[PDB]
DNA sequence: TGGTGGTGGTGGTGGTGGTGGTGGTGG
């Protein structure tokens, strides 16, 4: 009755007096709580994510074995970010970026902030400082397996430092979660894989840096290499596979496959033809691919060349599949 | 055969009671 209304009013008034405006409000009328996303550059993955892109303000996680293609996909993301007009930062903790290849993929070197730190504490301080400013929209840490605590860099090569990196990461998560969301900035951790001894059942694969990062993420993705793409005998690229092993903004466990060629990277148009054929928009007959009663190409490669050479029909195919899916 | 009329402050004593746990790594 009226008593409850008065009690709620007084409580909310006191709260918002003590801690400021916006502290307590109904959920439906708050626009800060909405989810928004940006593209990963691959249609298959951007549909597997469900919401069409990676979430802004959150923490994403990517890991795989050696030569799986992590930095490549992250550079594609950063590329799409600038192309829409958004600043970016790239923290290379492993000291292994090569500016040229980045230029090849599409990132504007004149605008991509960069840093090669020497200790994990310095890296995460830089992350906090950049995020808190409201000036950097995308941040990337090249490998969480290289963020060494201070005490171990100055120690001997046999000094055990049990569990220090886990403590570092657990503190860092607590600190960042709030500022990332306040500023609307996306942070991507990239991780490696180490096997575990003593497992009696199940897989032995694990990632580095403790259990903290797993709880705090909204998205986690596997990435694996599954085959080679050949031109004649000459190897030209790699075939991949991805699983959304964790999700918090859409139904999880879907997949995505695509080609990485050593040139531009993600073969957008191969993916588009595959989607068109799968959703039955592009016609096919035996080994011959067709379109609206006209024969397109007698193979994947030639058909893709056809699509690339034919901007007029490619955009129709695109928008149709996009709107359908 | 007959009584008058009030002055002026001085010096401090004594101590109580502690609260709380972080973080795995390598075939
Ligand atoms: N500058 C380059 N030029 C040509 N091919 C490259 C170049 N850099 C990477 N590649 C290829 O892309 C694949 C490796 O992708 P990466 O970006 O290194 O992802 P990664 O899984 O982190 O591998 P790491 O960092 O060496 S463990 C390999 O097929 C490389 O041959
Ligand atoms: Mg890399």
């Amino acid at each position: 009755d009226e008593n409850k209304q008065k009690a709620l009013a007084a409580a909310l008034g006191q709260i918002e007096k003590q801690f400021g405006k916006g502290s307590i409000m109904r959920l439906g009328e708050d626009r800060s709580m909405d989810v928004e996303t940006i593209s990963t550059g691959s249609l298959s993955l951007d549909i597997a994510l469900g919401a069409g892109g990676l979430p802004m303000g959150r923490i994403v996680e990517i890991y795989g074995p050696e030569s799986s293609g992590k930095t490549t996909l992250t550079l594609q993301v950063i590329a799409a970010a600038q192309r829409e007009g958004k600043t970016c930062a790239f923290i290379d903790a492993e000291h292994a970026l090569d500016p040229i290849y980045a230029r090849k993929l599409g990132v504007d070197i004149d605008n991509l902030l960069c840093s090669q730190p020497d200790t994990g504490e310095q890296a995460l301080e830089i992350c906090d400082a950049l995020a808190r400013s409201g000036a950097v929209d995308v941040i990337v840490v090249d490998s969480v397996a290289a963020l060494t605590p201070k005490a171990e860099i100055e120690g001997e090569i046999g000094d055990s430092h049990m569990g220090l990196a886990a403590r570092m990461m657990s503190q860092a998560m607590r600190k960042l979660a709030g500022n990332l969301k306040q500023s609307n900035t996306l942070l991507i951790f990239i991780n490696q894989i180490r096997m575990k001894i003593g497992v009696m059942f199940g897989n032995p694969e694990t990632t580095t840096g403790g259990n903290a990062l797993k709880f705090y993420a909204s998205v986690r993705l596997d990435i694996r290499r599954i085959g080679a793409v050949k031109e004649g005998e000459n190897v030209v690229g790699s075939e991949t596979r991805v699983k959304v092993v964790k999700n918090k903004i859409a139904a999880p466990f879907k997949q995505a496959e695509f080609q990485i060629l050593y040139g531009e990277g993600i073969n957008f148009y191969g993916e588009l033809v595959d989607l068109g054929v799968k959703e039955k928009l592009i016609e096919k007959a035996g080994a011959w691919y067709s379109y609206k009663g006209e024969k397109i190409g007698q193979g994947k490669a030639n058909a893709t060349a056809w699509l690339k050479d034919n901007p007029e029909t490619a955009k129709e195919i695109e928008k149709k599949v996009r709107e359908l899916l």
